């Protein structure tokens, strides 16, 4: 039986050139010379392009192997019209071969790799859209999910639309952080649902660009040293080295007393700010003042600028 109205016949996507689509002559009522004596053949030689009518089995068979997606591309269905003609009285019927779909085509990405450039500062719940892949055929055999590399910092939330497609992207829960790890590497995979299923794959390398979140710190919080009274002066008393994680001039640093550092201190002690040295400028003595506290500090050359500080510890000797 057909179709009310039309005849109809199926055939599979890419199968090999002499395949049955379908017996024509029998279930158009046709037994024997009937056939050679009424010339049945195709309409035009563009149904004999992808098709055969033998004049002698009354067959309609494939005579080329059958792309779908080169013929119908993203239609759901596939029917291919094909006019077969009689004469002896003429008559035209229109059968239509639907060309159904196979899995034969793999899901694609435009680009193998992406490369993304993101802030440390990325508050979470970012939203970050990802490459949509591609999967020619049509219906299940089309991209059915998408699937991201386990990891600490990244989600995948995909967005669904009404007509099936899919867009994919990652979604940010924890916040970044470069001095931790700068690059984070993750798989995106596109997978039709296939049995068995098929996939693709894009690289997406993220860049954490660095955001001035670290204040320099000292390798101790206190210290304590000695200085003997009347030590001549150009003496190197200490050199400070306090360190920054961030990276360029974020990291960059400078030396400098505190702003409420007293007059005297200031005169008795030179600092270097590209260096960190202490060095004593006057003439210290125990009877002017027992005891100095120099409140040093190391600031950012970053925006904002941030500082960290460490106190040194002078303890003057007796002597006369
Ligand atoms: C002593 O200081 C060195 C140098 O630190 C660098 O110079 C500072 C002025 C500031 O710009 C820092 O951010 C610099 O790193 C420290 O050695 C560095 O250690 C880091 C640690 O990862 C390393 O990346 C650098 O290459 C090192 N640089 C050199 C020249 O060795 C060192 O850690 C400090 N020591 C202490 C005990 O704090
Ligand atoms: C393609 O291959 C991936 C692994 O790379 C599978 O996870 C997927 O189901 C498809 O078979
Ligand atoms: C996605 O990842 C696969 C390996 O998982 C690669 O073969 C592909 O080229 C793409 O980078
Ligand atoms: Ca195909
Ligand atoms: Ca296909
Ligand atoms: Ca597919
Ligand atoms: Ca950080
Ligand atoms: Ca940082
Ligand atoms: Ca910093
Ligand atoms: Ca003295």
């Amino acid at each position: 039986g057909w179709v009310s109205g039309q005849l109809r016949y199926s055939v599979v996507e890419e199968s090999e050139p002499g395949t049955l689509v379908g017996n024509v002559a029998q279930d158009l009522g046709l037994k024997g010379t009937d056939l050679l004596s009424r010339r049945l053949r195709l309409g035009s030689e563009e149904n004999g392009r992808y098709f055969s009518l033998s004049l002698v089995s009354g067959a309609l068979a494939v005579s080329q192997k059958i792309d779908r997606e080169s013929l119908c591309g993203a239609s759901t269905s596939c029917l291919l019209p094909v006019q077969v003609v009689t004469e002896h009285p003429l008559e035209l019927t229109r059968v239509e071969v639907e060309i159904l779909d196979l899995n034969d085509n793999s899901p694609s990405f435009a680009t193998p790799d992406r490369e993304m450039r993101i802030s440390e500062s990325a508050a979470p719940g970012a939203r970050f859209p990802l490459d949509s892949a591609q999967d020619p055929d049509v219906g299940t055999n089309t991209v059915s999910f998408y699937t991201l590399s386990p990891n600490s910092h990244f989600s995948l939330h995909v967005k669904t639309l009404k007509d099936g497609k899919l867009f994919p992207e990652l979604v940010l829960e924890q916040q970044l952080d470069r001095e931790t790890q700068a690059r984070h590497q993750l798989v995106l995979t596109a997978v039709d649902g296939g049995t068995p299923a098929r996939s693709g794959t894009s690289l997406i390398s993220v860049i954490v660009l660095d955001v001035n979140d670290n204040a320099p710190t000292f390798q101790s919080s206190v210290l304590r040293v000695g200085l003997p009274e009347n030590t001549p002066p150009g003496t190197l008393l200490l050199r400070l080295n306090a360190t920054d994680p961030d990276e360029g001039t974020n990291g960059q640093l400078d030396y400098s007393f505190g702003d409420h550092t007293s007059e005297t201190v200031k005169n008795l002690f030179g600092l270097d700010p590209s260096s960190g040295a202490i060095h004593v400028l006057g003439p210290v003595d125990f009877e002017e003042s027992n005891f100095y506290e120099i409140h040093a500090r190391a600031r950012d050359q970053g925006q904002p600028a941030m500082e960290g500080h460490c106190v040194i510890q002078v303890d003057v000797g007796d002597a006369n």
